[PDB]
């Protein structure tokens, strides 16, 4: 259902810098914050900084309830490899090796960077949310 609220987000395979493979559906977390990024941009840098600074998100990450899964869906692997240490080490930072998200239109990429907040089953709690909307939801 194209990642609409209250439906299961679409699965995909990510590859880490180490070459390890995993999927969204295999990723364990009470809350997954899916962060679709192309770190070749200014809005992305500020979203990284915002996620690192956020009191609310930091409380949830420290309590082991929320995990950030960053996913790069585009072709510039060398540049992603260039920007990979921009991400917090604690986050799970991967790329879409096969370009499945793009080629199968699994997620709307027009306005990257984009956040989805997912529950333990990968049901969409927030679709294409701002950081402040994620904070508001979690502070409830």
């Amino acid at each position: 259902a194209k990642n609409r609220l209250g439906t299961k987000a679409l699965n995909f395979t990510y590859t880490l810098d180490s070459g390890v493979k995993g999927t969204l559906y295999q990723f364990p977390a009470e809350y997954t914050l899916l962060f679709i990024n192309n770190p070749g941009c200014h809005a992305c840098a500020e979203m990284i900084e915002g996620l690192k600074a956020s009191p609310v998100i930091n409380g949830f990450t420290a309590a082991k309830k929320l995990k950030v899964l960053s996913i790069y869906p585009d072709e510039e692997l060398d540049e992603w490899k260039k920007h990979r240490n921009d991400f917090a080490k604690e986050w799970t930072n991967g790329y879409d090796k096969e370009l499945v998200i793009k080629n199968k239109n699994l997620y709307d990429l027009r306005a990257i960077p984009t956040l989805y907040l997912l529950d333990k089953n990968k049901t969409v709690l927030l679709k294409d949310a701002t950081l402040q909307k994620v904070e508001q939801y979690l502070a409830e």
